[PDB]
DNA sequence: CATCATTGAGCAAATGAGCAACACTATTCGCATAAGGTGGGAGTAGTGAGTCTTAAGTTGCAA
């Protein structure tokens, strides 16, 4: 029912749909990982 | 016997096309910009005929 989605951006969008916006404080979080 | 035309032969003078080597500058290339800006959009709509290929539905049929 992955309908042969031939847009590259349609799959794009379902992989990069995975992770979610991140808070401006968790990029000091990451950024102290750094 | 003399001499010259007449056939080779090569050269200086001149010149046209370069060459390398430095030296200088035009152009190009590559990097930076701090409050904040966290899911596209046009996508045609009035073909039809055929032929090959799956895909699924049905259906004998045998252990």
């Amino acid at each position: 029912e992955i309908g042969r989605t031939t847009d590259p951006v349609r799959m794009y969008m379902r992989e990069m749909g995975t992770v979610e916006l991140l808070t401006r404080e968790g990029e000091i979080d990451i950024a102290k990982r750094i």
